[PDB]
């Protein structure tokens, strides 16, 4: 069986605590997490797989539903702490909570306000799907308590504040009783167990919560995982030691690097994880390059490889008159003004094309940047008249924040352009799945020149590649063929094949 250890951490000083965010500050995203996408693959191939959840996730069920990995069996370290012996969901109504008898409830486009004789009493808050998330309690206009709710329907933990400052946190059990209390001040930064529960904990007091966590999870790995099991660890940007050390000697490890998590990672801090691990996966050609060049002793086991499935989802672009061009912009780089222009120039001079400039997960600052740079560049070099479709214009800018929306865009798309240094892997994977030829500036496993795609010597040569697929049908039909060959050669079945192969070579070369 495969075991997946995610890195589903928080942003605060307490990594192992998940951010609690009201619905109206949860921006909708296309989560590119390796572990999510690697897991979906396992379900797709109907294979056994378990999640070892290191962190404290009171809303882990709604999190799991939103990533369409609800199905996944998980062991939760914090639920062992809190003695949660059921995943039986029981979604709580506003009414079935213990309220003083004189409480008046005021509704808001954002939350609910509870008052007791006109006095502030509680802010009641909700998550993405309208489950009670947390209630904020008050004592004369100061924050007394914060009751964090579990999405299965009971208060998970309680934060006690003094003078608007975190003091301590009481992780409860489904009945109500504190199992542990973590102190949250600089003063005391450690965790003490309720004596009634000495059965369940080794010590009665811990220096850091990362002790408790690594205690319980360490026990599970040495008492429930059968021999030969495989472990996939999402590399933390720092040492993954307090986890890689808990793994049996009769196991195999994969260290997976996700670029959004590992881009500014403490590179030398991982010296030893790269020495432990059987396989090391990243999503960036250049992350691979650095690892190899920084640590030659591990160079051979580091692999660039997509965590994204290639389905078969051929688009209907032959059923179309205008050639639709999907241009992938990476907002993480500086915009390449020459390259944006070169795509705009091409579309400008070809009335039977249209353009979608696509970006993923964009702040609307970043949208205003992409919009303004095209108005600026069209203004400063081209005639906006030529973009009028013979007051509707032949280019737009699409912020993609859904997987279903990218598919929808790509269906009738006829050509993909990604002029970036690191061509966006996901678009490459969804493009293959739709049979769209892909124009690209740098070579890649996933776009092979004059096969499913054209690799430019230079941005200076874009038109030649665009003419190649848009003039006639010959070249584009041939490319469609090679994208099917790439489609079959990179499905879920094909990923775990590649994983399992790389592994069995590491076993063998010893």
């Amino acid at each position: 069986m495969y075991y997946f250890i995610p890195s589903w951490s928080g942003s605060g000083k307490r990594v192992w605590h998940r951010d609690i965010i009201p619905w109206y500050r949860s921006m909708q995203r296309l989560e590119f997490d390796d572990t999510i996408h690697q897991i979906r693959i396992f379900h797709s191939e109907n294979l056994p797989v378990k999640l070892l959840l290191q962190a404290y996730m009171p809303h882990a069920r709604y999190f799991l539903h939103r990533q369409d990995i609800f199905e996944t069996e998980y062991y939760s370290v914090f639920d062992e702490i809190q003695a949660v012996e059921s995943n039986d969901m029981q979604v709580l109504q506003i009414k079935d909570l213990e309220w003083e008898d004189d409480c008046e409830f005021i509704y808001t486009p954002f939350l609910i306000i509870v008052r007791r004789q006109g006095q502030l009493y509680a802010h009641v808050e909700f998550g993405v799907e309208g489950f009670i998330s947390f209630i904020k309690f008050f004592k004369d206009d100061q924050l007394e308590k914060l009751n964090i709710f579990d999405d299965r329907g009971f208060v998970s933990s309680i934060v006690y504040y003094e003078d608007g400052q975190e003091v301590c946190q009481d992780y409860l059990n489904p009945n109500g009783d504190w199992r542990i209390r973590e102190y949250l001040k600089f003063e005391n930064s450690h965790v003490v167990v309720n004596p009634v529960f000495s059965r369940d904990f080794d010590k009665l007091e811990y220096e850091c919560m990362p002790d408790l966590i690594l205690e319980k999870l360490g026990y599970y790995i040495s008492h429930n995982v059968e021999e030969d099991s495989r472990f996939v660890v999402a590399a933390q940007p720092f040492t993954n030691q307090g986890v890689l050390d808990l793994l049996p000697q009769h196991s195999h490890s994969i260290l997976s690097f996700f670029h959004e998590r590992n881009q500014a990672s403490n590179i030398e801090n991982l010296k030893a994880d790269l020495e432990y691990a059987d396989l090391v996966l990243t999503d960036r050609m250049d992350f691979k390059e650095t690892l190899q060049n920084y640590f030659p002793l591990q160079a051979e086991k580091i692999h660039y490889l997509s965590p994204f499935d290639t389905r078969l989802q051929l688009g209907k672009s032959q059923q179309r008159h205008e050639s639709k061009i999907f241009y992938q912009i990476d907002l993480s780089e500086l915009l390449n003004d020459y390259a944006i222009f070169k795509v705009l120039f091409y579309v400008a001079q070809h009335p039977d094309t249209e353009l979608v400039i696509g970006v993923y997960n964009a702040w609307q600052e970043g949208i205003k940047q992409v919009e303004n740079k095209v108005e600026e560049l069209i203004s400063d070099y081209l005639d906006l008249k030529d973009f009028i479709k013979k007051l509707e214009y032949r280019f737009r800018i699409r912020n993609i924040t859904d997987e279903l929306s990218l598919i929808q865009e790509l269906d009738d798309t006829r050509l993909i352009i990604d002029l970036s240094q690191q061509p966006n892997l996901y678009t490459q994977i969804a493009g293959i799945s739709a049979g769209i030829p892909q124009i690209n500036l740098v070579a890649s496993d996933y776009v092979t020149h004059l096969q499913n795609g054209y690799i430019l010597d230079s941005i200076s040569q874009l038109a030649v590649a665009a003419d190649y697929y848009l003039q006639g049908l010959k070249n584009w039909n041939q490319a469609l063929i090679y994208s099917i060959e790439k489609i079959k050669l990179n499905t879920g079945h094909q990923v775990i094949k590649r994983w399992e192969k790389w592994l069995k070579e590491a076993i063998d070369e010893k």
